[PDB]
């Protein structure tokens, strides 16, 4: 029948959560191709797109020409302002996941997945919020020609596409600064592929001793941070799944055609 009736039927219902550890007791309607990606951002809104560990979108985080952007102060991790992470609030799996970024140069943020919002207690019995990072591993995003920490870490494992300070991208065939690059991510039964401009750069497995002793070598082992490295080391928690987002890294980034297949 009408045009209307037609992108109902090509479009997906998708859960999503309005604050900090939420129930997903909303939906939207969106758009699916017939290789089964659902578009996540659709150029113009931020439905469904929350700040970690808040009930509304920092107002760091913009969009324009289609894309969203974070707006830099250049503060690096201080996450000063209205700032912080960017979550789609919409628990994934196995997943597929593709978008596009682009960075200012010297510039670094970073994407996210099987995020958890995690809080722990304080001193006084208070909850209290605790990084992204401590439950998401990190796809690095960066400037690699101008950005200092492209020379630090380990064989190049700070550059984009890296698991951040842990397990480089091969091929390094990063776009330089101003430019569109492509990113994958495809987490499937605890397989996990980063892929950058239409090549595989790396895979690693979840849940494993090889997991274990790599957490074991970096800045969240059992030692130097047991919450983080308890959360990391069962990633995505009981259920194994948790949200997309991107970093306030403070630097201006834009990304775009992000899109999302779930994979069964
Ligand atoms: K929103
Ligand atoms: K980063």
């Amino acid at each position: 029948g009408s045009a209307q009736e037609e992108q109902s039927a090509n479009e997906v219902a998708v859960s999503y959560s309005k604050s900090l550890k939420a129930a997903e007791m909303d939906s939207l309607q969106l758009p699916v191709d017939a290789d089964g990606y659902i578009t996540i951002f659709d150029g113009k809104t931020f439905n469904g797109w929350r700040g970690y560990g808040k009930d509304r979108v920092p107002s760091k985080w913009t969009i324009e020409d289609g894309c969203i952007k974070f707006n830099g102060s250049g503060g690096g991790e201080a996450q000063d302002g209205d700032g912080g992470d960017l979550i789609f609030a919409h628990k994934f799996k196995n997943f597929e996941l593709e978008m596009e970024w682009k960075v200012s140069k010297g510039g670094n943020s970073g994407i996210f997945y099987l995020a958890q919002e995690v809080t722990s207690k304080d001193k006084d019995g208070n909850d209290v919020l605790e990084p992204i990072y401590i439950s998401a591993p990190e796809y690095q995003v960066l400037d690699n020609d101008n950005h200092p920490d492209a020379k630090l870490g380990k064989d190049n494992n700070r550059q984009s596409a890296s698991l951040y300070d842990m397990i480089p991208a091969v091929p390094q065939n990063a776009k330089p600064f101003g430019e569109w690059n492509k990113a994958k991510i495809m987490v499937y039964k605890g397989t996990v592929v980063h892929g950058q401009n239409d090549e595989n750069v790396l895979e690693y497995h979840l849940w494993t001793k090889q997991w274990t002793d790599l957490l074991q070598a970096s800045k969240f082992s059992q030692d130097k941070w047991p919450l983080a490295f308890e959360l990391l080391n069962n990633c995505g928690g009981e259920n194994h799944e948790g949200f997309i987002g991107m970093q306030d890294h403070g630097d201006d980034v834009w990304f775009r055609n992000i899109r999302v297949k779930v994979l069964d």
